[PDB]
């Protein structure tokens, strides 16, 4: 999951969480 908003992994892409825009370090 993203640590900033919440959001599934399955939505990062090129590096960034596509729903807030946080760095890829972001996801736990």
């Amino acid at each position: 999951y993203c640590s900033d908003c919440g959001a599934d992994a399955s939505q990062v892409r090129g590096g960034y969480c596509t729903n807030c825009g946080a760095s890829a370090d972001r996801i736990r």
